[PDB]
């Protein structure tokens, strides 16, 4: 087990490396080898270390009158591509270290996926099973006031998101102060935090966001002819049958999705107990029950097969769950072909060896979590120019579609004047919907799992650059780093 | 040997439970004992932490060519009194922990002697002895465009100032930055740092102003009969002979001046060599020698008599060098009957029992050294108000004083219109300087020496207060902690 | 705006110490901003310029502005700029001609021949 | 006759060549000889030109309902030391020459009488014959927003000043906009501009400063025994007997208060006429019959005496009126001793030389129209800090005053309990009036006079330091550069 921050940190050295010899090869303004190559290995150390780290100490008062003293932490990793983003957690585990770790990650995966943002995470050390409804305000209504004194929060400085304990009720509270006290003379107050509530400026498919990003990352390699077969697996979600790790957030929905499209959910699990059903299981059920029941652990049509679903038979895994799932020290037991993380972190580098010995390909959690920072990129924007995405050009769209049927039936009245007499082209009834069902939700929809195809294309094409094979993790690192050096490189970095 | 951090750290935990039964006694909102006695134990667990701690890194880009970065920190001990003010220290032992230290020492400097600043201090981790007259500005012209983007510096939320390896060079570099890019649209931009270059809105007297400062300190208690009997010590400088521990900026100012006043100089010292010449010795030779040898081992009117000036008569002793300079394993060996600490943390907590109980008085290091501070807290006045100070009113007072004289004069013409004639009534040589010789200079010299004037007499008072008798240090903190609680007590802390 | 500087005579840096100052003093003066004015590459002035001025005053004065990057045009791709913009000014004098040569009330005046796929041109430079 | 740019421009390089050896040797930072000496010859070329020159065009709609566009300029002469000031002018010559020559004056002017201020100037192209009490509000009111809206005014940029055309009624106009568009969320925004009406924020003595101002400047250098000797002179005012050139806002007081120090006015003129009274003239009458008469020509006790001024006995001479009065044309002409230049640019650098080679003392136009400068530069703090001078005080001085007297009374009751009785040590009449009679007044009164004092003495004392002996106006701009200089060397001009 390593340092999490000591853990990431040595991924992209890696990356770095790799890139490396490339990179120099790739630059052409006139300079000498040694020169022009000891230039990259010293932006690539600026690139690595947190450009800001922020520590802070609230004088909260607390219900009974009490006072004490929250520390809460804050890290901007790169000010390369204003304005930085990244939740905000709630945790008596946050520490600097960590922050500072975090804040790499999310720097890449918006590096990964194409959206400008740098990266960022802010902690405070509170266990949110001690405070009210009531002090929780009090300390984020304050840790707010702090930060914004200090240009940490901003819609085009930073801009929090949700976390672990942080839930749409807390950015509410966030979004509700800095629009109210500093940026009250903007234009563009609200757009300081994502994940607010869809009544202040929210997004329809918020929550939904992550799970259904999951899904479109699998669906952009399992249709690769030039992975499938060398992992010697039939292209089609209609063809293979996969398991989950856990009901987070993101099973509920991933599970759902993936379910969706004849994938046959073989069984799942959860934080504190195992279930089993071979023969696929259905996602509303559990839905209800671990909602009815508080847990499916006694889910009728399954069973309590306690054992590490890691461990069980599956065509495509997803480690749905927290942090290091896997170490080697199970890597002889994968049962897996295709492994998606769910998660940060939640394989050791020392097993990835082995599943690639064992020959599997393990996407990355790198951008496959990433489905959620897309969709606060889109409430980003939503907020940003203060209209519903479309609803100005829904109507038009909807008009000019069955206006231009209209026009292939009257053309084909000419060469069938009375063959067959009069044919009413029309919709059907799914296109119907993406007409009458027209709304803000389909564009997300939409746009998310295009980001997501452009970016695993990235991913597939850089393996295939650095004969990486099944390396994405690295890859995809290596794919980020390739992004965010070209933005220094070009900068004259040196604003002096 | 304890951390620095918790060695100050300690100090005022003794202080904020001593002061802890009086204050509650003293404040008179009508509440529960338990409850506004809580209440104290509580806001004196908000001051003790620092309120920000900023790190920081940087693409310096060197002279050959080549990248690196700097970690530098930054630390604003409280947000108390606005502006913060600290210095700027260039040191590769620079780390986060020290620099929280020293930001809680210049916020209690201040509530001594009784300026309205928080306290700051900033490092960043550099061996000046590396880079070059050039590198040093695109260094620090690039510390401050980064913690200037993010509010820690500007003449209303904080202040730099000098340190070690910072002498005036390096502060005209950050004005002429803050006042050229962000401040600009500001008429208080030059007020941002303090011990500028005289030219560039600087103080006559910001380098002999730390000495001159500790001066008034002894001779606001040394004037004490109160003291100076309990001491078994003779009231007056022309009575006392002392030594110096170095020749510090401090040293070489501090010995002078009190040289100035019949309190021989026994010995001094170097941080690479002992002097010693028990009769006397000239501060002007020395500042001679030391510049024209590099070193005084070698001043024929003295000898070079090894051996710590510690362990040396002396009727009163002046620590001036670095840190830690005295423990217990020479408490013993005093030699002293009065020490008055020049620079930070010379001395153990443990020994400081040993010289009580040795029955001497080891003025603190809090307030002493603090000379400095208030000169800048002059200079940051003098950039503030745009104005030479008194030159708007020198020739005024010129004309009044010798323009009532003038009076006296003609007044005695009625009593002695024949005894005597004409009486010319002048001023003297001195007096005559004190109109003629006017300038801001002797403001400063003035406004200096009183303020440590009411500061030393809080201490006396508060020693009184509490039958500390002897123990000035903890008095200090216990007078310090007293005003920054008030503010605290009033300003119903919660801002939501 | 100009400057007088024979781009012949200074180096990969000093351009960058010149430009680079050269935005810190309209700047401070209300010339550059992505509300008040904005810079575009001219002769000697490419794409590596542009880089510079905004790198600049995206990072002094309009950093507190969520429009700081918009303050000149023609950046290099990365760092915000579009496809095309080398291209852009040719492909902008075809589609000139594209919308009159098409012009029946000229084209007859001119007794010329309506149609691309008619004509014969010729280029200066 | 030169371009009075070029004419000025000549001056200083002069001055830059003769200071440019001493400097090298003054400067200490140990470069190389060669280069710390081109590095001089830069920083003098950097000093030289304007920074910013601004040109303008106003859609002006007049009184019957045209446009017309105004051509108004603006130069300020270097950001040296912030904010820049300077007048504005209102004529039909303006031209981007002559304002970038004037701001150059200003810029060393300010340097010689150490007033923090940068130097600029501005004009329109307008003959205010044509335009009505509204249009100039119209046009006046306009060119300041329109500066505004580009840093050009504001109270820390920039602060105008009247000119010719342009009286306390203008100056208002400024300040009512200004401090009624943008700098309304300023508390500083009244210090805008200078010389507003008294009301507005005035100072008492706006007018008559120039003059009192020129007093001052030859009071300093009539004491000299280095000069009146050298001069072959008289020392005191009660000796001497001048003459002045005209009656402007400068003559009319210059002359008075010169007069009321027994130097007799032997002659004035006029801009259209001549007077000669070889005996002494009244001022007041003439501001009588000069308001009564629209013109002298027709004083009785005077006889209008055809002929230059310049060619009439004069112990001291006053060219107190416009542009270019002497050429070597009538250098052999002189007839005066002591010449003291009232306006800009009076006499050709050519004949400096024979006044030089007839050796007598032409007291530079730098600074003597300075005093001017120094009571706009406490009109702007005056607003700046809010209060009239000295009203907080006034009162405290006059209890301790004739609260100290009664202490000299009661002292001398005890070696003259019965001698003599009772002693009524009291004020006289006059020290009665700078007690009662006190107001701000007095205090610009006395603090004009002294910023002259101190600076015609660093003028003094630099035409010792280059044995320039009688050669004033090179030594003035020779201690101007001095000053500008040290400002630039340490500034580490390189923003980047
Ligand atoms: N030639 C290649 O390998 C690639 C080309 N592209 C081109 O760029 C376009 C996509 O760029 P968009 O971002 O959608 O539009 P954009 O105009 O904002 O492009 C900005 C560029 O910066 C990079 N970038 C994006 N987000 C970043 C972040 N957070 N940190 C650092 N760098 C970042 C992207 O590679 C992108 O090419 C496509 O049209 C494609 O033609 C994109 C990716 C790879
Ligand atoms: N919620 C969001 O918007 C985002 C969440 N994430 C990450 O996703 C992960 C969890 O997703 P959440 O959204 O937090 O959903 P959640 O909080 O609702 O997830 C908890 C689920 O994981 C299960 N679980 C926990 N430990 C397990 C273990 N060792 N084995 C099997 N199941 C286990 C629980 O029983 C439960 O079903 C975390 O790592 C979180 O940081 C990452 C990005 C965004
Ligand atoms: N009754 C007492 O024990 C004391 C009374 N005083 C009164 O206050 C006046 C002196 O205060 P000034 O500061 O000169 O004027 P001021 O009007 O600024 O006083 C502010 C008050 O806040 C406190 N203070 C000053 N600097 C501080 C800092 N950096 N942090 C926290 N608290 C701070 C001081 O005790 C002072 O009384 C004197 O006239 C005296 O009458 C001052 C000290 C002790
Ligand atoms: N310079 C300033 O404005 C301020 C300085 N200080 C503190 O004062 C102390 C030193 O004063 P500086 O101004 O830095 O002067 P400096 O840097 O010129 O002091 C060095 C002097 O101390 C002597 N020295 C060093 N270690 C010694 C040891 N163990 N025994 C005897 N002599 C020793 C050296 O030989 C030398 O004479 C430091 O603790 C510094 O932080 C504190 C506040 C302001
Ligand atoms: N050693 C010398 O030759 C001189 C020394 N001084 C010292 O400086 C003090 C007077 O300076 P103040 O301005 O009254 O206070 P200050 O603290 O503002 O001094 C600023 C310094 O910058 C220079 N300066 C002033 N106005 C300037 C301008 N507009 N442009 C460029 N440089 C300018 C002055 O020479 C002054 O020494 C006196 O106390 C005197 O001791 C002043 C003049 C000459
Ligand atoms: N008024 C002010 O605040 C300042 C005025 N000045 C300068 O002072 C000069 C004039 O002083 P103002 O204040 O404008 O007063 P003004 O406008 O009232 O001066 C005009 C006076 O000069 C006389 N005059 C004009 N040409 C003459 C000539 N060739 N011979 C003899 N007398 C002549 C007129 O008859 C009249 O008495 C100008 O050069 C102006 O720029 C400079 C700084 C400030
Ligand atoms: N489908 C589904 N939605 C849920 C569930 N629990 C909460 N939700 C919320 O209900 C919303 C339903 O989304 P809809 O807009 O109605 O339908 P959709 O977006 O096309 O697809 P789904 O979200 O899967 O229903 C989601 O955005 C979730 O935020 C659940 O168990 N299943
Ligand atoms: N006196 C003194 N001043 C020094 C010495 N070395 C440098 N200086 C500087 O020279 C200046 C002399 O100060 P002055 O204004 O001339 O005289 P003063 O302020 O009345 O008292 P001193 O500073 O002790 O001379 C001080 O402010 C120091 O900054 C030194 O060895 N002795
Ligand atoms: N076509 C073309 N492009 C060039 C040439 N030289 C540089 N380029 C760049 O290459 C890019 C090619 O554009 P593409 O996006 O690949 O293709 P296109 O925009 O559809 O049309 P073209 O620009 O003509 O290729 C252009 O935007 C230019 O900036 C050239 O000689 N021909
Ligand atoms: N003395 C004097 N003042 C005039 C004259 N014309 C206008 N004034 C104004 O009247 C004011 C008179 O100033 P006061 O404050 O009353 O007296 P003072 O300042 O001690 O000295 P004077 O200005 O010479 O009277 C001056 O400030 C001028 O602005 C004049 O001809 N003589």
């Amino acid at each position: 087990d390593p340092n999490f921050f000591k853990m990431v940190e040595g991924f992209f050295d890696r990356g770095a490396s790799i890139v490396e010899d490339k990179l120099v090869e790739d630059l052409k303004t006139r300079e000498t080898e040694e020169q022009k190559r000891n230039r990259v290995r010293s932006i690539l150390r600026i690139i690595k270390p947190c450009n800001h780290v922020l520590s802070l100490s609230f004088p909260i008062r607390r219900d009974d009158g009490s006072w004490e003293v929250i520390e809460g932490y804050r890290a901007q990793h790169s000010q390369h591509r204003t304005p930085c983003k990244g939740g905000i957690r709630y945790s008596t585990d946050v520490s600097v270290d960590e922050v500072k770790a975090l804040a790499s990650l999310m720097t890449y995966k918006c590096a990964v996926v194409d959206v400008p943002f740098g990266g960022a995470k802010a902690g405070v050390k509170i266990n949110p099973k001690n405070y009210t409804d009531n002090e929780l305000e009090k300390i984020t209504r304050r840790f707010t006031m702090e930060l914004a004194k200090k240009g940490f929060i901003g819609p085009g400085v930073d801009v929090p998101a949700p976390d672990m304990s942080t839930g749409e009720r807390e950015m509410s509270w966030i979004a509700d102060t800095y629009a109210s006290t500093i940026g009250h003379y903007d234009i563009n107050a609200h757009a300081c935090v994502t994940g607010k509530p869809i009544s202040q400026g929210g997004i329809h498919g918020r929550i939904s966001a992550t799970g259904r990003g999951v899904f479109h990352g699998i669906e952009n390699f399992i249709n690769e002819a030039s992975y499938m077969s060398i992992l010697g697996m039939t292209p089609g979600f209609g063809d293979k049958t996969f398991v989950v790790q856990g009901f987070g957030n993101v099973g509920l929905h991933s599970m759902r999705y993936l379910h969706r499209f004849g994938a046959k959910c073989i069984t799942v699990g959860e934080s504190d107990g195992s279930i089993w059903n071979p023969d696929g299981i259905d996602p509303k059920e559990l839905e209800d029950f671990k909602l009815q029941h508080g847990t499916i652990l006694g889910f009728p049509k399954a069973k309590i097969y306690e054992g590490s679903i890691l461990e069980v038979d599956c065509d495509i895994l997803i480690p749905a769950a927290s942090e290091k799932q896997l170490t080697k020290s199970n890597a002889p037991r994968v049962k897996a072909k295709i492994i998606a993380e769910g998660a940060n972190g939640p394989t050791t580098p020392e097993a990835d060896k082995i599943f690639l010995e064992r020959n599997i390909m393990v996407i990355p959690d790198l951008y496959l979590n990433a489905g959620g920072v897309t969709v606060s990129y889109f409430e980003w924007l939503n907020n940003l120019n203060h209209v519903s995405y479309g609803r100005l050009t829904f109507k038009y769209e909807r008009d000019s579609n069955y206006h231009l049927l209209m026009s292939v039936q009257e053309s084909l009245e000419r060469k069938f004047g009375k063959h067959g007499g009069t044919i009413p082209i029309v919709p059907t009834a799914e296109f119907q919907d993406r007409i009458s069902g027209a709304s803000e939700k389909d564009i997300v929809h939409s746009g998310l799992a295009y980001t997501m195809e452009r970016s695993a294309r990235q991913i597939m094409r850089t393996a295939m650059k650095y004969n990486l094979g099944l390396d994405l993790r690295t890859a995809a690192y290596v794919n980020a780093i390739e992004k965010v050096f070209r933005v220094y490189n070009e900068a004259g970095v040196t604003f002096t």
